[PDB]
């Protein structure tokens, strides 16, 4: 019913914006048979799999996929299965948070800061209302739809739990270690808590407007220096009650980890009073469009 099924004949690739390990993503246009509208979509071409899956199974995850309907989540529009599998999605202008901000860190102020931490954590709390682990939360993984409202996206990681699993167990390949929880890099086990891991380092690279987490520290070392309780510093423009909530998502015990729904209260209320929480040189004279 959310899903749209299309035809080749109802949309467009326009032009190439990216490419990654499952495909390639297009800014394109969607024109819906008989609808007399023009749609710009973002539309994501899969690459072949050794062993590519059945219509059937496409379909069925796709149902699901089409079902994740919240604000601050990027939404499976519709799909087109022909000699390739094509996932038409919303279009977020703007590009990935982790350029904005890089892009635009001399107008960025604290509001906005706070705000985009506050969206971030209500899409994750939907997500894992929706028994969705999404494994790749980083800022290069969430899209700005306008300057004031962010999506996170699944480019292909994320994963749903049966309604009795509480962890994924994955099974190797390339991982984004530096954003990762010590059990995901330890021993490949993904939770929300994990999940949870992933958002503060992503908020840490908000904070610092776009700084590279451990740069300059090699990936195999990560896990050595996270056990001996080193972590990402305290970002110059955050005040204390701020950085402790971001030290407090990467807690070894998993369980003594903030829950998102706990993030989406205490950001909300930091970003009701932006300034108290964040000091940033000439915030009261930054205009963003």
């Amino acid at each position: 019913a959310l899903l749209r099924i299309l035809k080749e004949t109802e949309f467009k690739k326009i032009k190439v914006l990216g490419s990654g390990a499952f495909g390639t993503v297009y800014k394109g246009l969607w024109i819906p048979e008989g609808e007399k509208v023009k749609i710009p979509v973002a539309i994501k071409e899969l690459r072949e799999a050794t062993s590519p899956k059945a219509n059937k199974e496409i379909l069925d995850e796709a149902y699901v996929m089409a079902s994740v309907d919240n604000p601050h989540v990027c939404r499976l529009l519709g799909i087109c299965l022909t000699s390739t599998v094509q996932l038409i999605m919303q279009l977020m202008p703007f590009g990935c948070l982790l350029d904005y901000v890089r892009e635009h860190k001399d107008n960025i102020g604290s509001q906005y800061l706070l705000n985009w931490c506050v969206q971030i954590a209500k899409g994750m709390n939907y997500l894992e209302d929706r028994r969705l682990v999404h494994r790749d939360l980083a800022a290069r993984n969430v899209l700005v739809k306008t300057p004031q409202h962010v999506k996170i996206t699944d480019f292909g990681r994320a994963k749903l739990l049966g309604a009795e699993e509480k962890e994924y167990h994955a099974e190797g390949g390339k991982v984004p270690i530096k954003w990762m929880a010590l059990e995901s890099i330890l021993h490949r086990i993904y939770t929300h808590q994990s999940d949870v891991w992933s958002y503060g380092v992503t908020v840490w690279e908000l904070m610092t407007f776009g700084s590279k987490p451990y740069d300059g520290i090699p990936a195999s070392e990560i896990s050595s220096i996270l056990e001996k309780g080193e972590r990402l510093p305290q970002p110059p423009i955050c005040t204390i009650d701020v950085y402790m909530i971001m030290r407090k998502c990467w807690m070894i015990d998993a369980d003594s980890r903030p829950k998102f729904r706990e993030l989406i209260i205490e950001f909300s209320k930091m970003a009701r009073d932006p300034q108290r929480y964040l000091v940033i040189q000439g915030d009261e004279r930054m205009h963003l469009p």
